[PDB]
């Protein structure tokens, strides 16, 4: 469980800030609204790795849910293409996160899910398929997305987007939800006396995924 862990209790995370009564504070609150976190390993594909598998979970014994989004995946090589990704070159990518897709519809357990998420080899390989769709989504949309930005949106892709370990912000967050169609909520924990806050990607939804942002780094929420 070293790339996604085991759940555990809201407050255990309480002995990663001890004697700070601002982070003491805001994890006390987040306690009231959310009962159980997992962690992911900071390696700077957080989101990717945290957005992929929660979703994924949250879709566990759903047929309907399951046979929609599938229909979604397998337009995504359009997708690449109309952005001047090459099939030989991203072939490998799609075919794991297709199988890892076709695991949640035939196996449906949680224990096989986190198995895949925690293989290097898989895991990593789902990661740089988000990466490059998340690409190919800002590429296709360059006049849509100028707007949270590298000045050239496709230095910024090149830069930020598609190789491994590069941070988020709000636009990688927007462009993979979109691309998806997953909504997803993010909590906010920094260390003013402020306070705890979040934001809805897209602004109306109910989101599929929670996900905890502190120290430049995302675990998973259960509410
Ligand atoms: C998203 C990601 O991989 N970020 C890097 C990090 C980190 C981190 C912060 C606090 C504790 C452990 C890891």
């Amino acid at each position: 469980f070293n790339l996604i862990s085991e759940k555990c209790d809201i407050l255990s995370i309480l002995r990663d800030h001890p004697e700070n009564r601002i982070y003491r504070r805001k994890i006390e609150e987040l306690s009231k609204r959310f009962t159980a976190i997992r962690k992911t390993k900071g390696d700077r594909n957080c989101f990717y790795r945290a957005l992929g598998y929660s979703y994924l979970e949250s879709l566990l014994g759903k047929s309907r849910e399951i046979f929609k989004f599938k229909e979604r995946v397998l337009q995504t090589p359009n997708d690449l293409l109309a952005a001047g990704f090459e099939e030989h070159k991203f072939r490998n990518f799609f075919n794991a996160f297709y199988s890892v897709v076709e695991l949640v519809e035939k196996d449906g357990s949680v224990s096989s899910l986190l198995k895949v998420f925690n293989d290097q080899s898989a895991s990593d390989h789902i990661v740089q398929f988000l990466r490059l769709l998340t690409s190919a989504f800002i590429r296709n949309r360059a006049d849509f997305f100028r707007h949270f930005i590298e000045m050239d949106i496709k230095d910024f892709c090149t830069h930020e987007v598609e190789p491994m370990a590069t941070e988020c912000d709000h636009i990688q967050i927007t462009a993979l939800s979109q691309a998806l169609s997953i909504a997803l909520q993010v909590e906010y924990v920094d260390e003013m006396d402020t306070a705890l806050n979040h934001h809805v990607f897209p602004e109306a939804a109910t989101p599929s995924v929670y996900l905890l942002y502190k120290t430049s780094h995302y675990n998973i929420l259960y509410a």
